[PDB]
C-alpha cells in the first residue's frame, strides 16, 4: 500500500463558501491526510457560515479577508504565520464575476464588471501567492480552479473564461517565479459537478459518459499538493471524465 | 496575377503612435490596398505626433480618445460614424502596462498596476468591439496584436503576458458574438523588430514590421473570409522550437 | 489595391485527383497568380485523368509518381529539375487510409492499414521534401492540409487522426530544417469541405452539418477559401510564417461544446 | 493519512528492459502500492535480464512477446487471461526508432525506418489496447509516456518526436472509445530522466542540460517523479481523468 500522510502540514485554504465548492473538496482530503486548515471567510456577516464549514471539516481556523483588500490580506497572513509558523499548501478556490457580466454577451460587458471579475477571479491568486511566499516552506505548493473555457468558448460563461486564462497564465509565471524556492503552483481544470440539461449533455459526450465527482476534484488536488507530485508545476491539469478531448458532442 | 483592392474600405487603427510599429505596419498596407484610415490618438498634447503620421500615411483623419474612458469612446465611434457613415476593419494595437510593472518579478505587481495594464490592453478590445459592432459592415473584421508569453513564460514581459492572455480569450469569444454579422475578429502573434531570436528561429532571423503588416492585410482582406477566432504567428518560426539555439 | 504577382514561379502540386478538391483549389490559385505548375499523378493508367486537370488549370506539366516508391519520387524530382531548373513551390495534398480502417474503431484498426495510412499521409511529406531541398529556391515553401482530428477527437476519423497528428509535427521538424536556406513549411487546418475525398470519410454529412450550426461564422468554409490561404502562405506576404498550422475553419476549432 | 491499497489489483507492464527506466520505475510504484505485476520481454535470449528486473520488483511473471509480431501479442494476452484472469493496468513504455533515422535530420529519415519507429512506438499502444479491451476491468487503464518533442521541436529527437505526436493523438482515440467500459488512458509527459533509453537520443543531452538551467524548479525529474504520476493516474485517485496528456518536467515545458 501506499500512505499519503500530511500531519503537520499546513494548508491556507481560500473562497470557499459552502460545502459544494471544489475547495472544500480539496480541503476535506487534505483533513484526512493529515494536515491542519485554515479557511478564510470574506467579511463578519459571513462568519456563521465559515463556523459551520470549519466544524464540517472536524476542526479548522478561521479568517476574515476580502481578497480585493491588500490591508485585509496583510492582516490575514499575519495571522497565519503567528497560529501556524509558516505554511505548506494554499488552495485558491476564489471565482466571481457580476451578475450583470454573466447575463447576456461578452462584448456587452460593463467595464467596472469585467475589471471586478479579474480582480477577484484572477489577481486575488497574485495578491495571495505573494504574501504566502515568505511563509511557504520547500515541498510546498499553490493550487487553484479553473475551466475549460479559457482556451474555448463556452457561450454564457463570458468575463470568467477570460478571467480563467489570466489566472492559467498567472499560474505559469508564478511557477517560474516561486520554483527556486522549491514551491509549486498548478491549476486544476475540472467539469461540472452534479442544471440537469447540462449535466446530461456532459455526460453523454464525455469518454467516461458521466461526470466527475467532487471527490475526484479532491484527490487531484491531494496528490499535486502531496510530495507524489513533487516533479509538477505550472501545469493545468484536467478532471473531466475526457470532455475536453472530444471535438464534437456525441 | 490576384489583386486584392480594398477601395472604398474604411479601417479604425487604433494605438498607433510611431512609423517604427506594427500598427503602422498594418495601417500602411491597408492604405496601399486603397482603404481610408482614420487613426485614433490619446490625448490633444499629442495632436501634433498624431499628424505627423497621418502624413506618413498619405492622410489619415484623426481622432482623440483615451480607451479607459468610456465617454470619449461614445465620442470617437460618433465621429467615426459621421465621417465614414460605417466601418470596414479595425485594427487594435493597444498595448501599456506601468513602468513599475515591467521591473522586477510578476508576483510583485501592484493591485491598481495590474488593473491598469488588463484595462488598457485587454479590456480596450471589448469596449472598441461593442461601439464598432453596429458600424461594421458584411465582410468587416477586427484584428489585434499579441504575443507568445501568453502561454509561455518570457521573463519580465510579467502582466503583459497575463493581458496578452486575456486578450486572445477575448478574441475567441468576440468571434463568437460577431461572427453572425459576417465579421471577424483575429490576433496576430509577431516576433520582435533579438540576436537569440535571430539564432534561433527556423528562418535564422528577425521578422520585419512589413511582415506584420502583410499578415493584418491578409486577415482583414476577403482573402481570408473563412478564417475567424485565430491566433496566427508571424515570428520566423520562433515559437514552434523547444529551446533556444 | 494589392496585386499578388507569382510569375515565374514553379510549383509542384502533389496527390491531386479532382477538380473540387483543396489540392486543386490551391493549385487554380497559383496558376491565376501567374506561376506555371506541376501536377504529380500515381501510374500511368491516371494519366487520362491528370491530362484533364490540366487542361482545367489552363495547362500544367505532368509527372508520373507513387508516393510510396522511392526510386518514383527520385525520377519525379529528376523530371521536375529537368523541365523547371529549380522548384518555389511545394503543394502537399495527399492523404489516404483504407475503407476497412476509416470504419469501425481505431482500437480495431489493422497493422498494415495503419501502417499504409500513416505511410501515404504522413511519410510522404517527409519523402517529397527531401527530394525537393536541392530545387527549392530562397523564399520558396511547401505547404500541407490538416484537419483539427489531429488535436481533438472526431468519430469515425480514427488512423487519419493520427496520421495528421503525425503530419503536423513533420511540418515543425521541416520547417526547423530548410528554414536557414529560406524556405518555409506550412499547415492548413481546413474545415469540412464537399470534395470527393470527403467521401471517403464516414464522419462527414454529420460533422459538416454541425459545423455549419456551432462555427462562430454560422457556416461551412469553401475550398476557395483554403486555396486562398495556400495562395498566401506560399506568396511573399507571409514571409514571416514558418512552422505554423493555420485554421481556415470558420472558428470551428476554438468551440466549446457549451 | 490516506491509503492507496492496489491489492488484487493485476498490471502488465511492457517494453521495460532495465532499472534504470521510467517503466520500471512505475512498475515498482504499483508493486509497494500492492498490485501484482507481469512483464513483458522481447526475445528468449533476454529471459536473463527479465527474470533479474522480477526480482528487483520483489516478483513478477514473465511473458515473452515482440509487440511487432500480431501473434505473439496473441500468446500473450492469453498468459495473461490464464494467470491473472482479467487485467486492472496496462503500462505502456515501448518506444524505439532506428540509429540511422536518430542520426543526422528528420527530414533524411529512410522510409523502412521511420515505419519501424512508427510501428514500434505509436502503433504498438493500439495493438495492446484492443488485446488488453476484453480483460481490462471498470477502474482500469492504460498508461503510456512521451515528451514535448511531440509538440515543440527539439533538434535530433527527429522520428521519435513525430512517433510520439502519433501515440498522443492514439491516446485521445482509444481514450474515447474504451471509457465507456470505464477503462481511462493517459500519456505521461516526462521531463528528460537519465534512462538506458536516453542513450539512443541524441538530442537527449542538450535538453537535460537546459532543463537544469532553465526550469521553474531548476532541476531535471528523477524516474520516481515520473512512477508517482503513473501509480496516481492509474489508481482510484485519478478516476475522473481521462485522454490526458499530464507534464512532470519540473515547469520546463510552460517556459518560453
Ligand atoms: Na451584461
Ligand atoms: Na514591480
Ligand atoms: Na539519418
Amino acid at each position: 500500500m501506499l500512505t499519503v500522510d500530511l500531519s503537520g502540514k499546513k494548508a491556507l485554504v481560500m473562497g470557499v463558501t459552502n460545502q459544494r465548492s471544489l475547495g472544500f473538496a480539496i480541503a476535506a482530503k487534505l483533513k484526512e491526510a493529515g494536515a491542519e486548515v485554515a479557511l478564510s471567510y470574506q467579511a463578519e456577516r459571513l462568519r456563521p457560515e465559515a463556523e459551520k464549514l470549519a466544524e464540517a471539516l472536524g476542526g479548522a481556523l478561521l479568517f476574515r479577508a476580502d481578497v480585493t483588500q491588500d490591508e485585509e490580506l496583510d492582516a490575514l497572513f499575519a495571522g497565519v504565520k503567528e497560529a501556524f509558523g509558516g505554511l505548506d499548501y494554499l488552495v485558491h478556490a476564489i471565482a466571481f464575476a457580476p451578475r450583470e457580466a454573466m447575463e447576456g454577451r461578452y462584448i456587452d460587458t460593463r467595464r467596472q464588471d469585467w475589471l471586478l471579475a479579474l480582480e477577484v477571479s484572477a489577481y486575488s491568486l497574485v495578491a495571495v501567492a505573494r504574501r504566502a511566499e515568505p511563509l511557504l516552506r520547500e515541498g510546498g505548493g499553490i493550487v487553484t480552479l479553473t475551466y475549460y473555457a479559457s482556451e474555448k468558448v463556452v457561450p454564457k460563461y463570458n468575463v470568467m473564461a477570460i478571467a480563467k486564462a489570466a489566472l492559467e497564465a498567472s499560474v505559469r509565471y508564478l511557477a517560474y517565479e516561486l520554483g527556486p524556492k522549491g514551491v509549486r503552483v498548478n491549476a486544476i481544470s475540472a467539469g461540472p459537478v452534479r442544471f440537469t440539461k447540462m449535466y446530461d449533455r456532459v455526460a453523454q459526450t464525455a469518454p467516461l459518459r458521466r461526470n466527475i465527482t467532487q471527490e475526484e476534484v479532491g484527490n487531484l488536488g491531494l496528490f499535486l499538493l502531496s510530495p507524489l507530485a513533487s516533479g509538477i508545476t505550472g501545469e493545468v491539469v484536467y478532471v473531466d471524465a475526457g470532455y475536453h478531448i472530444m471535438g464534437m458532442e456525441l
